[PDB]
């Protein structure tokens, strides 16, 4: 629609070639867009989401924020080369070409988005979700953020990819079988395994009873323990194309959330 | 030592004989109990434990303490036919009945507590534990009540005995085999069994693999994550002597924290 004033295809191209360098940046470039994201509570309309806030003290010292200076840092680089781009369009940017990149949907950019200036704007602490929570925490973080139950399921669908960090999370380990490959394989573990308690983690995590080297988080399994939930969980498990189209729309809502004025980006 | 206002050997008698008309009250006993000493804090020296602070507004509305006007009520028909008791010693001379009714230690009983005469004495909300929650919070806990990680594991021991009420907290079910009966029962279940999602009940709980018919609470099995609890639940599981003379040391321990100018009773 509109030509930005990046070049979009170079910085698309040396994105990819980032993350071919090193591929767990994928997963971990989702990450960063999210909570980015997540800041936002739609009742006050405040928070200033995907507005790369967390570049400042002190959001990007809040505990949830632990290891995101790693694909911070690392679009740094690319910021330099392609300076008219904010960080809030690089971030957001830099999750589609990673989620595409690991055979998820291509999700349409809308590029604008003007960068936080300083830290005065971020939300307070306490807004990202907590991973030791079950359903009602969950639905109200995805409640304040404008979702409804369907996408808070698709979107939960990213832990396909990448995988929990001891030093970030305290949590260890992939969810799923292939960490770098985007698909509904979240859900179809979700319904198939068996969780059961990983004796070796200290912070409690299940773990497949058959092989044990997936995990899941309360987080995770609450989506089989609420009946709504549930629902989603087992349609997207049977249709990785909806669950695609589904992740597609919700990921762009998220990356969207408490903007003005973004254009449509060539194609 | 020195004898009590009220007729203790008779009023014993009449705990026993309600507890053998409903059995169930016997595990409320204890958890009564429990929750009127829980409200401590050691560092600040306040909460009003073992005052039967409980009875009053805002403390009997606290969500951990859902349920227990049932033993409360119960107790009630005993206060009116033995005045000179003070609910406080009461309850916590139920429990002690309790405890060896079903098979436990018998605890000492010392007493002389003076009961709360007002809400107003009434520790915070927040001070009770949290089912859902795992170690650091367990640890936090019973660190404010004064307790160290031998006694933390001897006490949650209780749970061999009773079972969570949907209503009350919204978990479901007996820990152990046999609820009414009290020994390291929970302690080897914890070690023996494999706890897996019990995908039935929206309160995110463990069950056995064997049977389904065991529970376990997150902060139940973060005994086994622990690492030192895990040698404490080890040490238990192994000898229930050891569990029964810790547990009597612990709980009489907890039934006096706050108290003052009591006396030991004839046994
Ligand atoms: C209930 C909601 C959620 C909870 C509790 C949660 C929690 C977590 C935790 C604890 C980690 C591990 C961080 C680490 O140790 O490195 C993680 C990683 C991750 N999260 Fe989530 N998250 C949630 C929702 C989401 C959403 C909505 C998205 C994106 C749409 C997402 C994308 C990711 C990705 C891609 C990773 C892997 C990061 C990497 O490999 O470096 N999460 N999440
Ligand atoms: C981490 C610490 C603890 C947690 C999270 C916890 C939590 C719970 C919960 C959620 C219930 C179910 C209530 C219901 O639905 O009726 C319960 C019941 C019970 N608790 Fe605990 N508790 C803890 C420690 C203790 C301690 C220290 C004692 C006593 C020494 C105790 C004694 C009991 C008993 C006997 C029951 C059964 C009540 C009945 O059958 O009516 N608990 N506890
Ligand atoms: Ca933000
Ligand atoms: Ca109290
Ligand atoms: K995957
Ligand atoms: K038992």
């Amino acid at each position: 629609s509109e030509e930005p004033p990046f070049d979009i295809r170079a910085l698309r191209a040396d994105i990819e070639d980032m993350i071919s360098e090193k591929l767990e940046l994928g997963p971990s470039l989702i990450r960063l867009a999210w909570h980015e994201a997540a800041s936002y509570d739609c009742f006050k309309k405040d928070g200033s989401p995907n507005s790369a806030s967390m570049r400042f003290k002190p959001e990007c010292l809040y505990a949830g924020n632990k290891g995101l200076d790693i694909p911070r840092k690392a679009l740094e680089t690319l910021k330099k080369k392609y300076p008219q781009i904010s960080y809030a369009d690089l971030w957001v940017l830099a999750a589609y070409v990673a989620i595409e990149y690991m055979g998820g949907p291509t999700i349409p950019f809308c590029w604008g988005r003007v960068d936080a200036k300083d830290g005065s704007v971020c939300g307070p602490d306490g807004r990202l979700p907590d991973g030791s929570k079950t359903q009602s925490h969950v639905r109200e973080v995805f409640r304040r953020l404008g979702f409804n139950d369907q996408e808070t399921v698709a979107l939960i669908g990213a832990h396909t990819c990448g995988e929990c960090h001891i030093e970030f999370s305290g949590y260890h380990g992939p969810w799923t079988h292939r960490k770098n490959g985007f698909d509904n394989s979240f859900f179809t573990q979700l319904l198939d395994e068996d969780w059961v308690l990983n004796p070796k983690v200290e912070q409690m995590q299940l773990m497949d009873r058959a092989t044990t080297k997936l995990m899941m988080l309360p987080s995770d399994v609450c989506l089989l323990l609420d009946p709504s939930y549930r629902k989603y969980v087992e349609l997207y498990a049977k249709d990785n194309d909806r669950f695609n189209k589904d992740f597609a729309n919700a990921f762009k809502k998220l990356t969207e959330l408490g903007t003005r004025n973004l254009h449509k980006a060539p194609a």
